[PDB]
């Protein structure tokens, strides 16, 4: 599914992520939109190192879940790469956490360096009750 804005926002907050590891939420939200528009299905294969960024995080196969197919991959969220595909994006937000709770943080996502690092991240959450 390709949620809209403020229902992602209000979503990501009743699953505890305002704030999570001293992440705001509108870091979250900055985070979903620019790695995968708000978008859970969402994939990206990376010919370079067969590696595939999966779901709204768009997290990656070679250390977070586990899809079989990466050489030399890891699966520290202890999922299949399938269940960050769901509609439902519980399984997501608690791999999301695992990845936050490791010593970069949000700075795990690259793009997030790029489009959410030192900017105004407010206007990914205003108007949305949260
Ligand atoms: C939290 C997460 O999934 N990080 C991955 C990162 O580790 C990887 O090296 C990069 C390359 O595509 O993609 C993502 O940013």
């Amino acid at each position: 599914k390709v949620f809209e804005r403020c229902e992602l926002a209000r979503t990501l907050k009743r699953l505890g992520m305002d704030g999570y590891r001293g992440i705001s939420l509108a870091n979250w939200m900055c985070l979903a939109k620019w790695e995968s528009g708000y978008n859970t299905r969402a994939t990206n294969y990376n010919a370079g190192d067969r590696s595939t960024d999966y779901g709204i995080f768009q997290i990656n196969s070679r250390y977070w879940c586990n899809d079989g197919k990466t050489p030399g991959a890891v699966n520290a969220c202890h999922l299949s790469c399938s269940a960050l595909l769901q509609d439902n994006i519980a399984d997501a937000v608690a791999c999301a956490k695992r990845v936050v709770r490791d010593p970069q943080g949000i700075r795990a996502w690259v793009a997030w360096r790029n489009r959410c690092q030192n900017r105004d991240v407010r206007q990914y959450v205003q108007g949305c009750g949260v």
